[PDB]
Order: C-alpha cells, then sequence, then structure tokens
C-alpha cells in the first residue's frame, strides 16, 4: 500500500503516467478504439491480447510486467440512465478488485463513460463519485487523468472538499 494513500488529478495523456499500473477506458471487444483507448493501444499494444470483456467488468493483461486494467464502462447512447448508472458503478468496483489483487502502490485512472460513451451528457460528477465509492477502501495512490482545463479544476475541487 501507499504510506498515506491520496487522490490527485493531472491534465495530460494517461499513456505518459508515472504510476505502477494504468486503467484503460476499454470497449468490450478489445479493439484499439479512439481517445484514451487508442493512446493506450499505441503505448501498450501487447496488453490487447484477449482483453475483450463485458460491460461493467475489468480484465487485466500484462505488457511486460506493467499491468493494463481494461475497464468497460457503459455507452450511455445504448443504456437507459438507470442501467448505465449501475454498469458504470460496477466497472469501478471491478477496477478496485484488480488494483487490490495486483498489490500495486499506485494506479493511473481515467473517468469512465465521460467521453464518446457519455451519450452527449456531462458525467464528471456521476463518474468521479462512482470512482470514489470503489477506490476509497483501497490503499493505492490514485491519479486521475483528464483532458480539459475546466475538468481538472472541478476534479481538483471535489478531491480537496473531502480532505
Ligand atoms: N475525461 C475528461 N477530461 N476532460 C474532459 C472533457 C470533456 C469530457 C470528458 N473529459
Ligand atoms: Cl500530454
Ligand atoms: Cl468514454
Amino acid at each position: 500500500g501507499a504510506m498515506a494513500p491520496s487522490y490527485r488529478v493531472k491534465r495530460m495523456d494517461i499513456a505518459k503516467n508515472d504510476e505502477e499500473c494504468v486503467v484503460n477506458a476499454a470497449n468490450p471487444r478489445g479493439l484499439p478504439g479512439d481517445g484514451v483507448c487508442k493512446a493506450v493501444y499505441k503505448k501498450w499494444p501487447e496488453s490487447f491480447k484477449n482483453s475483450a470483456t463485458p460491460v461493467g467488468t475489468a480484465k487485466t493483461v500484462m505488457c511486460g510486467t506493467y499491468p493494463v486494467i481494461h475497464a468497460v464502462g457503459p455507452n450511455f447512447s445504448n443504456y437507459t440512465e438507470s442501467e448505465g448508472d449501475r454498469e458504470l458503478a460496477a466497472a469501478y468496483r471491478e477496477v478496485a478488485k484488480e488494483v487490490t489483487r495486483l498489490g500495486v502502490n499506485s494506479v493511473a485512472i481515467p473517468l469512465l463513460s465521460t467521453g464518446v460513451y457519455s451519450g452527449g451528457k456531462d458525467r464528471l460528477t456521476q463518474s468521479l463519485n462512482h470512482l470514489f465509492t470503489a477506490m476509497d477502501s483501497t490503499d493505492a495512490d490514485v491519479v486521475i487523468y483528464c483532458r480539459d482545463k475546466e475538468w481538472e479544476k472541478k476534479i481538483s475541487e471535489a478531491i480537496q472538499m473531502r480532505t
């Protein structure tokens, strides 16, 4: 575990993370995809061997000794708000199990279902709160990776609020 487990946020490419493992915002078929998934495919292509897994699950594949946790959030274009909310919560619970099983002291994580799976809605608060529900009982240092400056500010404020 980390000596004083923390949450941090950084605005940069998750493929350049400084953590002991990465969470991919994966599609269920293990395809290269776009966004986080495509940068992850370019950085760790070996990790996409038998990475396909259902919505609401996480499957870890090693790239050398570096663990890539493929976490499949729901595409809110396809799910009802209610069913999507349940699957998004479940994907993060499966991430917490994998991070714990791997015995890592740190993990790089994107906000699942906030990009091309958002069904065109702002899901910063919904996705971040499900991340906290899952990860709060783990002792890994969590570093959240985001793209836009307003998202970095809002994620940083939500972390600082609970400290
Ligand atoms: N994950 C994330 N970071 N910045 C943004 C901006 C829009 C939608 C999702 N985002
Ligand atoms: Cl960058
Ligand atoms: Cl997404």
